[PDB]
């Protein structure tokens, strides 16, 4: 295993945070202020 | 645990202060100069 791949875990955590933010903002845009 | 992965906490701090800044600027632009 690589010995300095801890940044890669932070990279995928950041992508997860980004897609979660996109999901929640789309959900709020489509349900609470649109439905 | 790999201690270089502890920078993910600073990632959380950054994304918390960013949304806090967004919330306070929205609140200032809706309460004082709008309401």
């Amino acid at each position: 295993n690589p010995y300095f791949a801890a940044g890669g875990g932070l990279m995928i955590l950041g992508t997860g945070l980004a897609v979660a933010r996109s999901g929640i903002i789309k959900a709020s845009r489509v349900l609470y202020r649109q439905m």
